[PDB]
């Protein structure tokens, strides 16, 4: 028999070495059930009799690696009372290192009959539910040098594991799609010729096919609905899901980690892929429903914060125990080193309103493992008082919501103040200043995996979601978008190198930017998504990456050069702000015509241009040893206007200024060289182009 | 001037091998300065100037350890905000992991003018204070097996570093009342003697000696008033200040773990030094004071849930962080098994009401490397809403106040606690069971360092403070003691008789009651501190622990024989709580001294003061550390608390065995005794005690 007592900690099925050690947390639990499930579907039961702290434990000594698990709680069912706890159901284990199956769906999985929703379910749930796995902790990562690539030299891309694979014509066909492919030469080789530092992998924890979506033709794709926090996503595993898919992950991240290339995985903690009551009684329903999910005034139904069927207690200890083991567990065993949280609002919800002395921000402000990792945070959710942007506390890194919004506009033609667009460029003061941080604290983005792509974001005006399946009723609304003359694909030329120097635009104000610049993946290419912004669900062609055999290899090596001007020249990754208003003047503002902008010059409704001076002797700023830096002093010339303009080079006849970047050219002016401009000289510059000069 | 940029992380002096990092925290500071202190006083300054997250620092090369260092505050003087930054005064690393010196009392030390409380001081404190030492981090534990002794065998022995060795006549000078000397084989060898897994050691976090108390010829001598978090008091150390007063702990710690013995130390993160305003600006008055300490409605004035000056806000996240990168301090660089939380309903007051939803209950709780260390509690602060015992999360343990008052009232003969004692013995049924603990969550102990030391408890009827310098004002005022018919020294043989009877009265309940016991240092010799019974500042020969050299060695070895008799049969220790009756195996039951069953109305029945309580030895309902059972011999105690002799039944085929008497003057438990028939009567003098011992 051999069922010991065994320890409370860690949480989870732990492998010391002759056995595993089960510990799970239920305090409305009368009893709790342990089930060891084999490859045929027979449960050998065993009873966790010894609680501590409401966590119920024991060691059963011969249990290894491989072994599918799965608890059931004997606990009353009373949606009056908040419990919904089942025997019938196989739960899940919460902090389980990897999930084996998926979800068959059908009238079992549920915990309620499918008529009514105050009744109980008895049907037997393993047949079709997931299967926690226990897994042996044991990696060899030889020199595994995390590349602590500071904010001011990084550059985040944001990628899905699947998508970014799937159609790569160099990776063998089950590589394709997985994160093992992730690893291959040909991709690490891509992202460090495209000039990635840290690697956004979107949700990693293992998620589940939405039932709405299996029983519509669709899947779950983005995997922002999660049940595993501690699992790699098995589908995902090319090795398998008997807990082998964690054998990737760590492997995944080594062979990333050996090219100077940082992996920041794309968390979810505010929501579960139980949804709301009518939904599934998967994992952490069955075990403690009042502690673990945030209950409404009638326990029945559920407090809602992000749109998406229920939300996580952020209050309760065993919550905020969860997340931290969770986050803990992804920093030193799968050496992850960072993370995005999505609608980070929500995690900071202690009673109603959204505080930033709530309980989790104090928690991960002082824990050596979470506070050194890169730590962004999505700075809203569809709560009240759910804007957010620059109230997160000091340590963290935000969405910059406001540069996507304010630069789309910009090259929209909108009458955007240029005063708005000139502080999204110096890296948005008025945001994060009095906050106590620096540039680096806004992490700019002219697209990501919400919205249009790039393509669709200088093709399509409105979205296009009929395929979703909800009568385009999902994603943003209005994107701030403009198909540049003809809404989707377009044989016009005229219209075409529009949309094709428009999309440079876009790449080229994000690097001048300052703060941390961010990619959504496929840019590179031009990747469309057909109009469709809000593809989650599109797990098909629509939203993988195609790979390109000329004029997508010329907005290629554009960017590719666009990141070498940010990465060689440091006045565009600056450590703290400008001032430059009484004295070195390290920024200064001039009209088109050669004169210093004014109060009235500045903020008047409709002025669409710009010269930008970024002073690179005023780099008030030590290097890694009080270094002071330097750095060649640039002319960043904006023109949104409609017209063909004429820009003054406002210096002196006294010096040379060559310029090196200029949107207006079909060929790619970011990796061509140009004329170098005689310093008093006029030049004309096209409509809805940008122009950069350098000096030393 | 070499002086990198550095590391925000972590806070206090770090040596990297080259150098030492710097880092401090202070949100209303315009200006940090790192004054560097040498031999001959003279600083030497250099700005903190990289500010990240409030938190500024740098990074200095060739920076030794043994540097002695300091942080002067340039901001704002305004009490009327709450704000006391001076500039003038060297303020202390609160992440000092050795602090040099002592306070020097003197109007410098003091921020402000002594006529005027809210005027500014611009007087140097730099030679008047103590001073942060750079340390070395560097110890080698070879193989430093922590003794992880279970719950249910820990013998807690509250120590005090230096009374316990100051006086003992096997030490060298050097070595009495010193770290070292309290790990010299001569002291662990009588605490193996006595059988203790743990030393409780009264604060050794570096305090400083009241001006209050100075300017009266006392000192500070337990040291509930700390500055240093993360050093050890240096008036503990015989080996130095610089920096070698942390290796004395760590190398006593090496000794203490080797014989097996733990080590808990009393942790004082309520209150600190400075106290209330017009006190010291030292450490966290000049650093930043309206994020550090609980402010009042008035800014000036400061909140005091402690009465010791002031209280620390318990909501800051800079608070909490300095409290934790503190507890995993001593427990990953120090090797301590567990702590002592001092007045631990103040770290749960969040702003007003004590919240056990608390951001710091929810700290430990997760915390890897706190929320595994023994996490006891003293679960009472003066505040309103102060008393809460039993209200703890059920992670924690609580130092057992209403166990301590009612067996002090029991062998005082007051006629109420029977059936409170009852449950006293039976592991505080009511204040443990329904919050999810076990009987281990209570210590026991009938005295303790506050209060009365055993001998004290029965030689006087109330307190004798006069040499504390209040008048007899302070400590507890009745303590539910008895003198035993003369309150002080006597000769009278029938009183000293009862006095050392009673003493083995008390340790005999203590040993035999179920949960977790404690011990005072002293308390085995007979210690007495001359009616002292709050001995906060008497560093002499009041609480000096005083070596034996006929009846002193008596009761020395009946403990030594109690605290095995625990050991050797774990009935005493059980691990779950009894339930008496299979409504439908008995594993208590409660005797009438006639020798029946009692009856509700028996039971609360006023007077009463004798009792029979059988424990079933064969009915431990328990598994051991491989599912095995637990077995013992079941034992009959017998309590005659009664002012006569009366005759106690044994329940009458069977045999018994007396191992426990406390009325013989020899010892009865290393004497071995009689064998009882099993329903004769048996004469049980007043007051006195006695356990029977058949196999089952
Ligand atoms: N010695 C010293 N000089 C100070 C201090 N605070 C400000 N200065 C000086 O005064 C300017 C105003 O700083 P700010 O208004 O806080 O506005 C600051 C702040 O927004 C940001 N910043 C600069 N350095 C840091 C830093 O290390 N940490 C953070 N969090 N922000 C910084 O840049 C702004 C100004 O950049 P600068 O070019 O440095 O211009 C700074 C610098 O000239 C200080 O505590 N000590
Ligand atoms: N920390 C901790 N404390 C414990 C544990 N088990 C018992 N205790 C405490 O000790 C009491 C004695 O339990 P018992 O003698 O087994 O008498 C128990 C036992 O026979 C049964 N029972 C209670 N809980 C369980 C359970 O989870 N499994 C099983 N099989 N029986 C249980 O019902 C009785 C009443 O249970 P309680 O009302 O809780 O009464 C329990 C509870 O106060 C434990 O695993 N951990
Ligand atoms: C999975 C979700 O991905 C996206 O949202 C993420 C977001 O990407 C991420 O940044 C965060 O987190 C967000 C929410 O988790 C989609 O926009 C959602 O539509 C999608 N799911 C919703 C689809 C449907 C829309 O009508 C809605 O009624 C249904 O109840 C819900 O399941
Ligand atoms: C230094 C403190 O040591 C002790 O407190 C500990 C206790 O040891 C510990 O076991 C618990 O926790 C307690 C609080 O930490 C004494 O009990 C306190 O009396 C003492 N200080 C006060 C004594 C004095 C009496 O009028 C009062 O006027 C003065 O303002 C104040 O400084």
């Amino acid at each position: 028999m051999q069922v010991w007592p065994g320890q409370a900690y860690p949480l989870g099925a732990t492998y010391d070495g002759a056995g595993t050690n089960f510990a799970v947390f239920s305090e409305a639990a009368h009893r709790i059930e342990l089930c060891l499930l084999h490859d045929d579907g027979s449960e050998t039961a065993v009873e966790l009799r010894e609680t501590d702290a409401f966590v119920r434990h024991a060691y059963l000594p011969g249990v290894m690696p491989g072994q599918r698990y799965g608890f059931r709680v004997h606990g009353p069912y009373a949606p009056e009372r908040g419990l919904r706890c089942n025997a019938a159901k196989l739960l899940l284990d919460p902090y389980a290192r990897a999930v084996s199956g998926r979800v068959r769906w059908g009238e079992a999985v549920y915990g309620y009959p499918f008529g009514r929703p105050d009744a109980r379910n008895d049907l037997d749930s393993a047949p079709d539910t997931m299967t926690s796995v226990v897994v042996n902790p044991y990696f060899d990562w030889g020199d595994d040098r995390r590349p602590r690539t500071e904010y001011h030299h990084t550059v985040i891309y944001e990628a899905h594991v699947k998508g970014l694979t799937m159609l790569h014509p160099d990776l063998p066909e089950e590589l394709r799609g997985t994160y093992a492919g992730l690893a291959h030469p040909s991709v690490i080789g891509h992202l460090r010729e495209l000039g990635v530092t840290a690697l956004e992998l979107m949700p990693v924890h293992q998620f589940v096919n939405d039932h709405r979506l299996v029983d519509a033709g669709l899947s779950n794709y983005w995997g922002y609905n999660t049940i595993g926090f501690f699992a790699p996503h098995n589908a995902y595993a090319s090795w398998g899901d008997r807990g082998q898919q964690v054998l990737e992950f760590k492997s995944a991240v080594r062979a990333l980690h050996q090219a100077g290339i940082e992996v920041i995985l794309d968390v979810v903690y505010n929501h579960t892929a139980e949804g709301n009551h009518l939904g599934p009684t998967l994992s952490m329903r069955g075990l403690d429903n009042p502690s673990y999910y945030r209950l409404a005034d009638d326990p029945r139904y559920y407090m809602d914060t992000t749109g998406t069927g229920n939300s996580l207690l952020m209050r309760s200890p065993h919550v905020l125990q969860l997340i931290m083991d969770s986050l803990r567990y992804w920093v030193t065993e799968m050496h992850v080193d960072g993370f995005r949280f999505d609608l980070a609002a929500t995690l900071a919800r202690q009673f109603h309103e959204v505080d930033r002395l709530s309980s989790f921000f104090d928690l991960v402000q002082q824990d050596p493992v979470v506070s050194q990792v890169k730590l962004i945070a999505e700075p809203w959710d569809v709560g009240e008082g759910g804007y957010q942007v620059g109230n997160f506390p000091p340590l963290w890194t935000e969405w910059n919501g406001k540069y996507r919004d304010c630069v789309r506009d910009l090259w929209r033609g909108e009458p955007r103040t240029l005063a708005e667009f000139a502080s999204r460029l110096t890296g948005s003061s008025d945001l994060y200043q009095d906050d106590g941080r620096r540039p680096l604290a806004s992490v700019n983005f002219v697209t990501c995996h919400d919205g249009f792509t790039l393509r669709d974001l200088v093709s399509y005006n409105e979205k296009r979601n009929e395929a979703n399946g909800e009568g385009n009723r999902d994603g943003e609304n209005y994107n701030r978008s403009w198909n540049c003359g003809e809404e989707g694909e377009t044989e016009d030329v005229g219209i075409t190198e529009l949309r094709a120097r428009q999309m440079r635009n876009f790449l080229a104000t994000l690097m001048l930017s300052q703060g941390v610049p961010m990619l959504s993946h496929g840019d590179e290419f031009g990747r469309t998504q057909g109009g469709n912004n809000n593809a989650y669900c599109q797990d098909n062609e629509v939203s993988w990456v195609r790979w390109p055999k000329e004029a997508e290899a010329t907005l290629l090596r554009f960017t590719r050069s666009m990141v070498r001007l940010r990465r060689e020249h440091p006045v565009f990754r600056r450590r703290r702000f400008f001032h430059g208003r009484p004295v070195l003047t390290d920024i200064a503002w001039f009209t088109p015509e050669g004169e210093e902008m004014t109060s009235r010059d500045w903020q008047a409704a409709h002025a669409q241009a710009l010269t930008v001076f970024l002073n690179g002797n005023a780099i008030s700023e030590p290097g890694t040893q009080g270094e002071r830096i330097a750095d060649d002093s640039f002319l960043l010339m904006f023109n949104a206007s409609a017209k063909e303009l004429e820009f003054v080079v406002p210096d002196s006849h006294g010096r040379y200024w060559r310029m090196v970047v200029d949107t207006s050219d079909p060929e790619g002016m970011p990796p061509q060289q140009g004329p170098e401009l005689a310093g008093g000289e006029r030049v004309t510059l096209a409509p809805l182009s940008l122009t950069v000069l350098r000096r030393p």
